[PDB]
């Protein structure tokens, strides 16, 4: 079929509403309400004037279509199946110049709807920028390439927007919904078998990005004279916490019958703050490809889920972001009504008060050395005194208890022993229903909210809303028997583990109920997996860990603790940077700086790992597990990423005698305490070894110190901004007055002929894109790898890389002048995992110090390949270089500034002079190397690194990608986090140079983009 779109681009006010009336209870943390919606003398209130897209009937944009209440501001739903022809007939009716680029689907340079340097002329940069009147017809194509993966639902969610600017043009509310199903997946454009269809956004829709904020102040600031558009208040004024453009309980429409099949297509879009946690509250949308029960969305995430609307009432849609929760990022929904489970399983807990002390040894495991000496990591989060409460907390916890009669606990075994501070393992089978007595014991009110199971709104833990204590509310004595269910509909899939790990937690006010220590393991498992004491049955060992940043200054019981701890309360500011530093208590099931025990098993046991996480937009974790390597999913990685309410089911079987870490690969939350140690013991004696490793390899790679340049050449950002008609200003590269410019000494890893280590090996053409990284070492499955390393630097380095196993647990690091040798093995479970694609990569990095080492330059791949035009591969590494934490920075300073004397190195302008956002060590599309053929296959070896702040959705413009085991998957947006190390394969198609850039905010202005040529066969 070939569809005809008109789409004309208005300009207007959008009401972000207020419903002007209540019946909305969204109290959930709510009340603050009057910043964001306030009208006055500065704030704007909820009115600003936005463009957006709007669907007209003929080619004379006059008559108009009309979107779906729930729809929001977005553009017109634009659906095409697999082969058709869509043209997009746009028309600009506004007061400057917009575009429309489609994200998946094929389109030639003058279809792409985007602006900068690709080399092209006039015939194929109409599209590429619309001015305000002009007209343009867009034709894309539904190929085959883009089409779902085999493995991907009918239809999967693509989105599309404009591209001067596509930040500003996105805030300025210039985005919609494009909808790609396969073959016929569609009958009267609405999927076959599908009775509701809906499109969510989740986004920080955040308005001092949009063109019309001027526009917005001049008119709605009643004093429009005095607003300082610098000022922090006034911006936060301005973001929108909102799903469809809504936000305080707004979005109107969602509604479904009972037995409804409702399928959801998400994606999130915003900046860096932007870290989602969508929550359907009343069920199980439960069919990505699996059972989910919370979906995390970030900058330009597409996601797509299916439901089966049941248990009939007034639900509702939030994002467990606590920080985008209390902001009001909420939603009703409703399922209008239009056999159990006898095993009960009965647990008696009552909320009681401690004080959790968060390392009891008092000392960093890790380094030996005092928690409190004077200026260190710990330090901060541990010196006690006048203004600082330092160590232990009075926190408030859940325990269990033997039975109504709450006077007595259970023993915690030692196989408890690890649980920490959280609260006791609820579980359960598939058929079963659970009845905790809760029995509150604090000086305030509280209840226990379940995720993962099915109740009904007796039950429901949390109170929105459109002395006897209730299943929302136990008063500080009252007592109560939530009674839940675990029907099919809401245990594992098929495809799903025997067991998933699940939570609980309490939520009579979630943004603080939490870190005061409410929050407790649970596990629901396939009918018939455990025995009688809750264990699986093939499994030695199951352990659960909560990897979070415990906000001490957020905790319901946090006067008292400034009471009790310091030595000087009255005089404790409150709202002091550096008070809530020192209680920002990051931690792992409540210990840091390796206190915490109980992780020991036997090596060869079957271990399987629980992870779960909560928290704000800081909790952007990647659990390492040093040594060995787990089974996520089908596919084999080291390193498990979490965030706001995510939940993991790790399997892992160590192989490896010793004892190593357990750690938060990010680095805030490493320095902070985020690190823990798991032993492994042999508990066998096991065989003679003279029988397998079929291969050997052996590489001579040294660290160099070498003077390395961000950005050599500026001409493509220079011309990218004139395209954009921007007069901007860079941060990061403007040597201005003494700051340093985009040139820094750094150490890296570059590869050697042999052992003598004075003839390098010359990058040849296909390794030019490498920039920073180090040589892409190849090793199979089965090889004896080994490193001859040389350190040719100034200081103690190291080399060391995830997935790859080694004798020891130690890594002994090389001095300089110093060449040692490093063996790493590369067995089956190094390798591709039953589901991964035959090569996988891991990074390899230094381990003497794993932040300054790192942010100094020392980073590459190591590709490991399973089995025995051209096939190509490319390394790509998305990370925000910290030069701040280069071990170099002094020299730097004396070397590049042109005033050193003058750099005051605290200067939060200074700080952020040197955060370098590149790819593989390069900004604004100085990235060269990057070449293909039309016909090529091409592998991508994506892997990130750093900071809480490395989100990285990376876009492909003009060309998807395929994913797991045989290109199953199909998308052009994938997501990227400290740890991630991710395969792509990907055809190029349509020839010509196209962008390549991380889709968040802050990112794309920084320079993390570069462009990738697809040349004609
Ligand atoms: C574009 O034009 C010139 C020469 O072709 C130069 O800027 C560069 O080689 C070209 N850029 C790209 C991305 O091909
Ligand atoms: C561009 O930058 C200059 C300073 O370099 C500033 O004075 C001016 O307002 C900006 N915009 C224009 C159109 O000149
Ligand atoms: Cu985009
Ligand atoms: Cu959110
Ligand atoms: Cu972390
Ligand atoms: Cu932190
Ligand atoms: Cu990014
Ligand atoms: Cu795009
Ligand atoms: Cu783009
Ligand atoms: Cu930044
Ligand atoms: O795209
Ligand atoms: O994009």
């Amino acid at each position: 079929k070939e569809k005809h779109y008109y789409i004309g681009i208005i300009e207007t006010t959008w009401d972000y509403a207020s419903d002007h009336g209540e019946k909305k209870l969204i109290s959930v943390d709510t009340e603050h309400s009057n910043i964001y919606l306030q009208n006055g003398p500065d704030r704007i209130g909820r009115l600003y004037k936005k463009a957006l897209y709007l669907q007209y009937t003929d080619e004379t944009f006059r008559t108009t279509i009309e979107k779906p209440v729930w729809l929001g501001f977005l553009g017109p739903i634009i659906k095409a199946e697999t082969g058709d022809k869509v043209y997009v007939h746009l028309k600009n009716l506004a007061s400057r110049p917009y575009t429309f680029h489609s994200h998946g689907i094929t389109y030639y340079k003058e279809h792409e709807g985007a602006i900068y340097p690709d080399n092209t002329t006039d015939f194929q940069r109409a599209d590429d920028k619309v001015y305000p009147g002009e007209q343009y017809t867009y034709m894309l194509l539904a190929t085959e390439e883009q089409s779902p993966g085999e493995g991907d639902g009918n239809c999967v969610t693509r989105i599309y927007h404009s591209h001067i600017d596509a930040p500003k043009d996105i805030a300025s509310g210039l985005i919609g919904p494009l909808i790609i199903c396969k073959k016929d997946s569609l009958d009267k454009e609405k999927e076959k078998h599908i009775d509701r269809e809906f499109v969510v956004m989740f986004s920080v829709v955040d308005e001092n990005f949009s063109w019309y904020l001027e526009d917005n102040i001049k008119t709605y600031c009643s004093e429009p004279e005095k607003v300082d558009k610098d000022n922090e208040d006034f911006q936060e004024s301005n973001r929108m916490y909102s799903v469809n453009g809504y936000t305080f309980g707004s979005l109107p429409g969602l509604s479904m019958c009972a037995e409804d099949r409702v399928k959801w297509y998400l994606f999130g879009m915003g900046n860096e703050v932007d870290v989602h946690a969508a929550f359907f509250h009343g069920q199980a949308l439960t069919n990505k490809n699996y059972r989910i029960d919370t979906i995390n969305l970030f900058p330009a995430t597409l996601f797509d889920a299916y439901m089966v609307a049941q248990n009939p009432g007034e639900w509702m849609l939030s994002c467990q972001n606590l920080n985008h929760l209390k902001a009001g990022l909420q939603a009703f929904f409703q399922v209008q009504e239009c056999i159990r489970g006898k095993h009960v399983r009965h647990y008696y807990i009552a909320a009681e008060e401690i004080i959790w002390n968060y390392a009891p040894s008092g000392i960093d495991i890790f380094t030996k050395e005092n928690l409190t000496a004077p200026g260190s990591d710990s330090a901060v989060f541990f010196e006690q005194g006048t203004t600082r409460i330092g160590g232990s907390y009075k926190k408030l916890v859940y325990r269990e208890y033997t039975d109504a009669s709450f006077t007595n606990r259970k023993e915690r075994g030692p196989e408890e022993e690890h649980l920490g501070i959280l609260g006791p393992v609820i579980w359960a089978e598939v058929g079963d229903t659970i009845r905790v007595t809760f029995h509150n014991k604090g000086a305030y009110p509280l209840s226990i909210e379940p995720i993962g199971v099915r109740f009904n709104k007796n039950n429901e833990g949390t109170y929105y809303s459109p002395v006897p204590p209730s299943a929302s509310h136990v008063a500080p004595t009252e007592t109560f028997t939530y009674e839940w269910t675990v029907p099919k509909e809401v245990g594992p899939t098929n495809a799903d583990p025997v067991c998933l790990a699940k939570m609980y937690y309490s939520a009579v006010d979630p943004t603080k109920d939490i870190f005061t220590g409410l929050i407790g393991p649970m596990k629901i498992c396939k009918k018939g997996s455990l025995h009688a004491n809750g264990r699986q049955k093939d499994v030695d060992k199951e352990f659960y860990l909560f990897p979070t940043v415990f906000d001490e200054n957020e905790s319901l019981l946090l006067e008292d603790n400034i009471r009790m701890f310091t030595t000087a309360p009255d005089q404790v500011d409150k709202e002091d940077e550096d008070f809530q530093e020192s209680n920002k208590m990051h931690s792992m099931n409540g210990f840091m700086y390796g206190n915490q025990p109980g992780l020991t098993m036997c090596k060869g046991d079957s271990v399987v790992w629980y992870l779960f996480s909560a928290g704000n937009e800081a909790d952007v974790h990647g659990i390492y597990f040093s040594g060995n390597t787990y089974l996520w999913r089908g596919e084999r990685r080291d390193t498990a990423n979490l965030f706001p309410q995510t939940s993991l089911t790790l399997h892992m079987w160590p192989d490896t005698e010793g004892t190593f870490n357990v750690e938060c690969l990010t680095t805030d939350h490493y320095t902070g305490g985020m690190k823990q140690k798991y032993t492994v013991n042999q508990c066998r004696r096991q065989s003679e070894d003279s029988t397998f490793y079929l291969g050997e390899r052996t590489y001579y790679i040294a660290a160099v110190e070498v003077e390395w340049d961000y950005s050599p050449q500026r001409e493509w950002e220079k011309e990218l901004h004139h395209l954009q008609e921007q007069n901007v200003s860079n941060a990061f590269l403007d040597k201005g007055e003494f700051y340093i410019g985009s040139k820094y000494k750094k150490v890296v890893y570059r590869q050697y002929t042999d052992s003598t280590f004075r003839v390098p090996v010359e990058r040849k053409a296909e390794e030019e894109h490498l920039g920073i990284l180090g040589p892409q070492l190849h090793a199979d499955v089965g090889d004896k790898v080994k490193i001859i390393f040389k350190n040719m630097a100034t200081r103690p380095y190291s080399i060391h890389a995830h997935g790859v196993q080694t004798e020891s647990s130690t890594v002994t690091p090389t001095l300089p002048g110093e060449t040692l040798t490093y063996v790493w093995k590369i067995p089956e479970r190094s390798g591709a995992g039953t589901e991964d694609s035959a090569c996988i990569p891991w990074a390899y990095y230094s381990t003497v110090d794993q932040v300054k080492d790192l942010y100094s330059g020392l980073i590459g791949p190591l590709i490991v390949c399973r089995r025995p035009r051209r096939k190509l591969e490319f390394a790509l590494l998305f990370l925000v270089f910290d030069e701040n934490e280069s071990w170099y920075l002094d020299d730097n300073i004396k070397t590049y500034s042109d005033h050193p004397e003058k750099v005051n190195k605290d200067d939060e302008e200074f700080i952020e002079s040197n955060k370098m956002h590149a790819i593989n060590g390069r900004m604004f599309g100085n990235l060269q190397g990057l070449t293909m053929h039309v016909g090529d296959e091409v592998n991508w070896y994506l892997m990130g690194m750093g900071n809480e702040i490395d989100l990285h959705t990376v876009h492909f413009h003009g060309h998807s990608f395929q994913y797991k085991h045989r290109g199953v998957y199909s998308s052009d947006v994938f997501d990227i986090f400290p740890g991630t190390y991710q395969t792509l394969e990907m055809f190029p198609r349509t020839p010509g140079i196209w962008l390549l850039h991380c889709h968040v905010t802050d990112h794309i202005h920084a320079g993390m983009e570069t462009t990738y040529t697809v040349l004609q066969n």
